[PDB]
Protein backbone atom coordinates (compact mmCIF):
# COMPACT_ATOMS: atom_id res chain seq x y z
CA UNK A 1 0.00 0.00 0.00
CA UNK A 2 1.01 3.61 -0.48
CA UNK A 3 1.71 5.64 2.65
CA UNK A 4 -1.40 7.45 3.82
CA UNK A 5 -1.40 10.53 6.00
CA UNK A 6 -3.88 11.72 8.63
CA UNK A 7 -4.03 15.44 9.22
CA UNK A 8 -3.64 16.41 12.88
CA UNK A 9 -6.05 19.32 12.48
CA UNK A 10 -3.21 21.88 12.61
CA UNK A 11 -1.56 23.14 9.42
CA UNK A 12 1.57 23.89 11.42
CA UNK A 13 1.84 20.40 12.89
CA UNK A 14 0.94 18.84 9.54
CA UNK A 15 3.82 20.69 7.87
CA UNK A 16 6.24 19.46 10.52
CA UNK A 17 4.98 15.91 9.88
CA UNK A 18 5.12 16.15 6.09
CA UNK A 19 1.33 16.15 5.76
CA UNK A 20 0.15 14.32 8.86
CA UNK A 21 0.84 11.11 10.73
CA UNK A 22 1.68 8.20 8.43
CA UNK A 23 0.05 4.85 7.98
CA UNK A 24 2.48 1.94 8.18
CA UNK A 25 4.12 3.82 11.04
CA UNK A 26 4.08 4.23 14.81
CA UNK A 27 4.01 7.89 15.83
CA UNK A 28 5.00 8.36 19.48
CA UNK A 29 4.10 11.64 21.15
CA UNK A 30 5.78 12.24 24.50
CA UNK A 31 5.79 15.08 26.98
CA UNK A 32 4.76 16.09 30.46
CA UNK A 33 1.37 15.62 32.05
CA UNK A 34 -0.99 18.18 30.55
CA UNK A 35 1.00 18.81 27.36
CA UNK A 36 -1.96 17.86 25.12
CA UNK A 37 -1.09 14.33 23.99
CA UNK A 38 -4.60 13.02 24.63
CA UNK A 39 -6.12 16.06 22.89
CA UNK A 40 -4.06 15.19 19.81
CA UNK A 41 -5.31 11.61 20.03
CA UNK A 42 -8.95 12.75 20.25
CA UNK A 43 -8.46 15.05 17.25
CA UNK A 44 -6.85 12.35 15.11
CA UNK A 45 -9.74 9.98 15.91
CA UNK A 46 -12.02 12.50 14.17
CA UNK A 47 -9.67 13.68 11.41
CA UNK A 48 -9.08 10.16 10.09
CA UNK A 49 -12.81 9.88 9.32
CA UNK A 50 -12.74 12.78 6.84
CA UNK A 51 -12.15 12.12 3.14
CA UNK A 52 -8.60 12.55 1.80
CA UNK A 53 -9.46 15.97 0.34
CA UNK A 54 -9.86 17.16 3.94
CA UNK A 55 -6.89 15.23 5.34
CA UNK A 56 -8.56 11.98 6.40
CA UNK A 57 -8.62 8.40 5.12
CA UNK A 58 -12.34 7.64 5.49
CA UNK A 59 -11.05 5.40 8.24
CA UNK A 60 -12.31 3.57 11.31
CA UNK A 61 -10.49 3.91 14.65
CA UNK A 62 -9.48 1.55 17.42
CA UNK A 63 -8.62 3.09 20.78
CA UNK A 64 -6.91 1.37 23.73
CA UNK A 65 -7.26 3.55 26.85
CA UNK A 66 -5.06 2.82 29.86
CA UNK A 67 -5.93 5.87 32.01
CA UNK A 68 -9.70 6.33 31.53
CA UNK A 69 -9.00 9.53 29.57
CA UNK A 70 -11.10 8.92 26.44
CA UNK A 71 -14.05 11.35 26.41
CA UNK A 72 -16.88 10.69 23.94
CA UNK A 73 -18.25 14.18 24.60
CA UNK A 74 -14.93 15.63 23.44
CA UNK A 75 -15.12 13.49 20.29
CA UNK A 76 -18.62 14.89 19.73
CA UNK A 77 -17.41 18.48 20.08
CA UNK A 78 -14.48 18.02 17.69
CA UNK A 79 -16.67 16.19 15.16
CA UNK A 80 -19.38 18.85 15.26
CA UNK A 81 -16.72 21.54 14.65
CA UNK A 82 -15.12 19.51 11.86
CA UNK A 83 -18.38 19.25 9.92
CA UNK A 84 -19.00 15.57 10.69
CA UNK A 85 -21.97 13.90 12.32
CA UNK A 86 -20.87 13.10 15.89
CA UNK A 87 -22.95 9.93 16.16
CA UNK A 88 -21.32 8.53 13.01
CA UNK A 89 -17.85 9.52 14.25
CA UNK A 90 -18.39 7.76 17.59
CA UNK A 91 -19.83 4.68 15.86
CA UNK A 92 -16.52 4.28 14.01
CA UNK A 93 -14.32 4.35 17.13
CA UNK A 94 -13.88 0.95 18.74
CA UNK A 95 -12.97 1.58 22.37
CA UNK A 96 -11.37 -0.66 24.99
CA UNK A 97 -9.95 0.00 28.45
CA UNK A 98 -6.76 -1.91 29.29
CA UNK A 99 -6.90 -3.18 32.89
CA UNK A 100 -3.13 -3.80 33.15
CA UNK A 101 -0.18 -4.19 30.80
CA UNK A 102 -0.90 -7.88 30.10
CA UNK A 103 -4.49 -7.10 29.15
CA UNK A 104 -3.19 -4.20 27.04
CA UNK A 105 -1.07 -6.70 25.12
CA UNK A 106 -4.06 -9.02 24.60
CA UNK A 107 -6.16 -6.09 23.33
CA UNK A 108 -3.66 -5.48 20.52
CA UNK A 109 -4.15 -9.09 19.41
CA UNK A 110 -7.92 -8.62 19.64
CA UNK A 111 -7.63 -5.45 17.57
CA UNK A 112 -6.25 -7.54 14.71
CA UNK A 113 -9.54 -9.44 14.52
CA UNK A 114 -11.57 -6.26 14.02
CA UNK A 115 -8.94 -4.92 11.60
CA UNK A 116 -9.37 -8.04 9.48
CA UNK A 117 -13.17 -7.77 9.60
CA UNK A 118 -13.14 -4.19 8.28
CA UNK A 119 -10.19 -4.56 5.90
CA UNK A 120 -12.20 -4.85 2.68
CA UNK A 121 -14.98 -2.43 3.67
CA UNK A 122 -15.46 1.26 2.93
CA UNK A 123 -14.39 2.10 6.52
CA UNK A 124 -11.24 0.05 7.15
CA UNK A 125 -9.34 0.63 10.35
CA UNK A 126 -6.82 3.37 9.62
CA UNK A 127 -5.86 4.52 13.12
CA UNK A 128 -4.98 2.59 16.28
CA UNK A 129 -4.46 4.73 19.39
CA UNK A 130 -2.76 3.49 22.56
CA UNK A 131 -3.10 6.16 25.27
CA UNK A 132 -1.13 5.72 27.38
CA UNK A 133 1.22 3.11 25.98
CA UNK A 134 3.68 3.09 28.88
CA UNK A 135 1.67 3.89 32.03
CA UNK A 136 0.84 0.30 33.05
CA UNK A 137 4.31 -0.98 32.16
CA UNK A 138 5.88 1.76 34.27
CA UNK A 139 3.79 1.13 37.38
CA UNK A 140 3.94 -2.67 37.23
CA UNK A 141 7.70 -3.02 36.64
CA UNK A 142 9.12 -0.61 39.23
CA UNK A 143 12.53 -1.98 40.19
CA UNK A 144 12.37 -4.42 37.25
CA UNK A 145 13.57 -2.39 34.27
CA UNK A 146 15.08 -5.30 32.32
CA UNK A 147 11.79 -7.24 32.41
CA UNK A 148 9.84 -4.07 31.57
CA UNK A 149 11.90 -3.49 28.45
CA UNK A 150 11.35 -7.10 27.30
CA UNK A 151 7.56 -6.80 27.54
CA UNK A 152 7.48 -3.33 25.99
CA UNK A 153 9.65 -4.53 23.10
CA UNK A 154 7.21 -7.29 22.21
CA UNK A 155 4.24 -4.93 22.59
CA UNK A 156 5.85 -2.42 20.22
CA UNK A 157 6.72 -5.20 17.77
CA UNK A 158 3.05 -6.26 17.77
CA UNK A 159 2.03 -2.67 17.02
CA UNK A 160 4.58 -2.38 14.21
CA UNK A 161 3.33 -5.61 12.65
CA UNK A 162 -0.23 -4.25 12.57
CA UNK A 163 0.79 -0.86 11.18
CA UNK A 164 2.72 -2.38 8.28
CA UNK A 165 0.57 -5.42 7.61
CA UNK A 166 -2.78 -3.60 7.55
CA UNK A 167 -1.78 -0.07 6.45
CA UNK A 168 -2.75 1.60 9.73
CA UNK A 169 -1.37 4.64 11.51
CA UNK A 170 -0.47 3.68 15.07
CA UNK A 171 -0.47 6.67 17.43
CA UNK A 172 0.86 6.19 20.96
CA UNK A 173 1.28 8.59 23.89
CA UNK A 174 3.99 8.45 26.54
CA UNK A 175 4.18 10.63 29.65
CA UNK A 176 7.74 11.79 30.34
CA UNK A 177 8.56 14.34 33.00
CA UNK A 178 11.09 15.18 35.73
CA UNK A 179 14.02 12.72 35.65
CA UNK A 180 11.92 10.33 33.60
CA UNK A 181 12.52 8.80 30.25
CA UNK A 182 13.90 6.16 28.13
CA UNK A 183 11.09 7.53 25.97
CA UNK A 184 10.36 4.52 23.81
CA UNK A 185 14.04 4.69 22.79
CA UNK A 186 14.32 4.15 18.98
CA UNK A 187 11.27 1.87 18.69
CA UNK A 188 8.66 4.28 17.28
CA UNK A 189 8.79 5.21 13.61
CA UNK A 190 8.65 8.86 14.62
CA UNK A 191 9.02 10.63 17.96
CA UNK A 192 7.25 13.94 18.58
CA UNK A 193 8.06 15.99 21.68
CA UNK A 194 5.07 18.03 22.84
CA UNK A 195 5.19 20.80 25.42
CA UNK A 196 3.21 23.75 26.74
CA UNK A 197 4.29 27.22 25.69
CA UNK A 198 3.35 30.72 26.78
CA UNK A 199 -0.35 31.54 26.69
CA UNK A 200 -1.59 27.97 26.36
CA UNK A 201 0.15 27.37 23.04
CA UNK A 202 1.44 23.87 22.41
CA UNK A 203 4.79 23.32 20.67
CA UNK A 204 5.84 20.17 18.83
CA UNK A 205 9.33 19.15 17.74
CA UNK A 206 10.62 16.06 15.97
CA UNK A 207 13.20 14.11 18.00
CA UNK A 208 15.71 12.27 15.78
CA UNK A 209 11.70 23.67 13.17
CA UNK A 210 8.77 23.61 15.58
CA UNK A 211 5.02 23.51 15.07
CA UNK A 212 2.78 25.65 17.28
CA UNK A 213 -0.93 25.13 17.80
CA UNK A 214 -3.84 25.61 20.18
CA UNK A 215 -6.38 23.28 21.76
CA UNK A 216 -9.85 24.43 20.68
CA UNK A 217 -13.37 23.22 19.92
CA UNK A 218 -11.90 21.90 16.65
CA UNK A 219 -9.54 19.62 18.59
CA UNK A 220 -6.26 21.29 17.72
CA UNK A 221 -5.70 24.06 15.21
CA UNK A 222 -3.15 26.73 14.35
O1 LIG B 1 -14.84 -4.22 20.31
C1 LIG B 1 -13.49 -4.12 20.45
C2 LIG B 1 -12.87 -2.92 20.65
C3 LIG B 1 -11.47 -2.84 20.77
C4 LIG B 1 -10.79 -1.60 20.93
C5 LIG B 1 -9.43 -1.56 21.02
C6 LIG B 1 -8.68 -2.73 20.96
C7 LIG B 1 -9.29 -3.94 20.81
C8 LIG B 1 -10.70 -4.03 20.71
C9 LIG B 1 -11.37 -5.26 20.52
C10 LIG B 1 -12.73 -5.30 20.38
O2 LIG B 1 -13.40 -6.47 20.15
Amino acid sequence: ATIGRISTGSKSLDKLLGGGIETQAITEVFGEFGSGKTQLAHTLAVMVQLPPEEGGLNGSVMWIDTENTFRPERIREIAQNRGLDPDEVLKHIAYARAFNSNHQMLLVQQAEDMIKELLNTDRPVKLLIVDSLTSHFRSEYIGALAERQQKLAKHLADLHRLANLYDIAVFVTNQVQANGGHILAHSATLRVYLRKGKGGKRIARLIDGEAVFSITEKGIED
